[PDB]
């Protein structure tokens, strides 16, 4: 509240620019107009400029604030289910009874995916990578639903919202069934959305499925942990290509791409050559391997966070729920007591005291997808499938804003016009 | 030589700034270290902010100048072939006589797609949209090509590089094909990038096929007209997206979908409603459709663009190669004399002077294509096939500059932190 | 001797010898050599059965696979009691081993099925079914 109002930028000529005010985080400079007075910022990576306005979510890294729409993250988290998280990322306020039966009831009407997309999965290597299929099948959609492409038509925003919103975990599941060799299973009306998931997940025709509410409810609490976590590299991918023109469905493809990049982007043995020296030197029960591979870190496997100074605020409840799990399905997880190992050396090693590589959300939603059963192929096609949601939301923003064309500037160092004489005959 | 020296910012203090110099164009005021102050700027679409620095591709819109490499595009289009400028934009000067051969050898001996991958062309609906199919292929290619996703790797990145390169012209005419009910045709290692394409798009095992050495040439030049268009948004969403460390396929099949993005953008009907009021009141065989047609302007359709003033520098020679297609193909084109009227009216219309909807490249490019036999539905699709080799020099420029992960900030305007507590019970 | 029949003989030759006793007749190595040909391709319906494998399965695995399953198809020579049925077994296998050999290979690797040559030579063939691709056509080293 000190220059709330304006500032002044001298080249040659000073020019006026009006500060802009947040309800919460810093202020920012309007320099919309600098362009066309043929003044350019240069700013790679975007780190010192705000690409939007935005009311979804807030993120104080420094001080481990995580809000949507408002809300902590730890109170969605504890007192909300997955569904109404998503109403309220999407439409701004936390649903009536009324409102969530009817958006509940929306869901549930789209859920199943055409039986002809049924038919792309096939076509796929039964070894690819789960992920690798998820990015294939979600590309593939606009040549199925063709009548919710017009980004510019509200109608089919809305079909497509929810269409994608219904569909994922449908999809999600199926590529972890084709990847195992095992029937695909059927949306269930009946279920939950995170009881839906594991049924679809794991049951088969040969016995009926009990869908734990321990587990049940530790899923639900991954997803809304996964909901959204603002203006991330994944969404920044959604955002721009959606300014663009881009169908619905593709932009969550791109962001799903986006997201499993760091996965593959490592090194076929980037986290994972050390993943393979547990063989040979594993005379000792943990410094063997996964706490002696990061010679080149990682918040991929769960410690440390660019975005969070301490600590990861998601974590909070996903840890207490861990417990809770691993408390439960009993003696079948009395071996991954490593996690504890691996907690404790997070926690009093200098190495990761001193570089913060303090156990994030993932650490903790992997000991218990692993304590699930869930093969870590898996892990990062579930926590897009969760991410949709706060992927629908910043690109329906994007799009009530007026669908401002990405259209940057670039500083050209190259070559300055010169003749071109074909140095081939060929 | 003015303020080549710095500037400065003030809030109520000041803040110097340097100010890069570019070797063609404006020169920027560098901000990269202001986010280290709490500043931010706001600039939604980036109009006013570089993003990168690049030495690919120049572009002074007011002068309808267009540079590859410091080479003018007029000059690459009249005596260089579509593999020499792929080399000159990714390698940065024209080949020697053994570089080019060398090129040219490896891109050959990898035009073939995986027999599998063929296979999921067949999942796919036979009314599919070819531009749909062709995104849903290209997001597929990493479940199959899974030897070369790690973004950090030159060797990966040359090799996905080359495989993009190679397998995008096999891939756009087999969606031709599966559109159409014929046949998919083999690469031939003794034809050139285009005749190569030509045939695969056109033969039919009822006879061997032979390319008009004119027609060769005039899709040879359609395709060097749309190698590459510098910073724009679907460029912009290929390096952002490749910026998280999104593999190179999934980079490249959101290009297309973003190259696609206003051709369904604009409503089922679009530019399409009055493609259908051509059948009541054809009284006035022009006026009719596409001439009262755009009451929303299109440089879709080939009239404006964005980016340069008064004329399109790319369209110089796709006219002139327009007027050697038509002057070839004989009597099957002199019905298509409608095009000498739509330049007609775009070049006397008060109302096309008025909007300076000048005929752009897509406009005469638009017309060869027609010549030749080509659905619309393949325009956009050869000219993303065209694209792709720009969108991999950007995203390798992109890596070599340290990939600087796209993280903007939001002016943040929503709830400050409110407690939650549901009123639902489902 | 073996280092004989490596050095002066083939392998058609060789199998005739196998499989008769003597060294053939220019007359009774041609007559053999026109059948071995003949029967070449194998039965469209077996090919459908080389995609219902994983591409990242054994080759080994498939060929077997393969082998195993040709009594379901080629249904009309499994009397052993039978000479005609025995007779007519042998050159179905012995023609058709190399054809499902050279298959599974460019099934693991995702290359296109090569349909035999009855002009080359038995080796000659199997390198073409091994390594020609319809971006051009293969030539054979001697």
């Amino acid at each position: 509240a000190d220059t709330k109002a304006k500032l002044t930028l001298d080249g040659d000529t000073a020019v006026e620019l009006d500060v802009l005010k947040g309800t919460l985080g810093q202020d920012v400079i309007d320099i919309r107009t600098l362009g066309s007075k043929g003044v350019f910022t240069f700013d790679p990576g975007f780190t010192s400029t705000a690409s939007c306005e935005s009311k979804i979510t807030f993120i104080d890294g420094d001080e481990g604030i995580l809000l949507h729409r408002g809300f902590p993250i730890d109170q969605l988290a504890t007192d909300s289910n997955y569904l109404e998280v998503c109403y309220i990322l999407l439409n701004g306020e936390k649903p009536t009874q009324e409102q969530y039966d009817e958006f509940k009831t929306t869901v549930t009407r789209h859920t199943m995916i055409h039986e002809q997309i049924t038919r792309l999965f096939h076509a796929f290597r039964r070894d690819s990578h789960p992920m690798a299929v998820m990015c294939g099948i979600t590309g593939a959609l606009a040549a199925f639903y063709h009548d919710s492409l017009d980004v510019n038509n509200p109608r089919h925003r809305e079909i497509a919202a929810f269409r994608l919103l219904s569909k994922m975990p449908t999809m999600a599941a199926m590529c972890y069934k084709y990847s195992i060799g095992q029937p695909f299973v059927y949306p269930r009306n009946d279920l939950s959305y995170a009881g839906n998931f594991l049924n679809m997940m794991f049951s088969t025709p040969c016995e009926p499925y009990e869908v734990n509410p321990i587990l049940e409810r530790a899923m639900d609490r991954i997803l809304i942990l996964h909901a959204d976590h603002e203006q991330n590299a994944s969404t920044s991918t959604v955002r721009t290509a959606g300014s663009s023109g881009a169908n619905p469905f593709a932009c969550i493809a791109a962001g799903i791409a986006s997201l499993w990049g760091p996965a593959h982007g490592g090194a076929n043995e980037a986290a994972l050559k050390m993943l393979e020296e547990i063989s040979s030197v594993k005379h000792i029960p943990e410094f063997v391997r996964r706490a002696k591979d990061k010679n080149d870190s990682f918040r991929l496997m769960g410690f440390g966070h660019r975005v969070y100074k301490n600590y990861d605020p998601r974590a909070t409840v996903m840890r207490e729920t861990c417990h809770e799990v691993l408390k439960e399905l009993g003696t079948k997880d009395d071996l991954l007591e490593v996690a504890m190992e691996l907690e404790n050396i997070a926690l009093n090693d200098p190495y990761f005291i001193e570089k913060k590589l303090y156990p994030n959300v993932d650490f903790y939603s992997g000991i218990i997808l692993k304590a699930m059963g869930i093969p870590s192929s898996m892990f990062t096609v579930i926590f897009a499938m969760a991410r949709t949601v706060g992927w629908i939301a910043h690109w329906s923003e994007m799009h009530s804003d007026g669908m401002k064309i990405a259209r940057p500037r670039q500083l050209y160092t190259g070559y300055e016009k010169r003749d071109f004489k074909s140095d081939i005959k060929r």
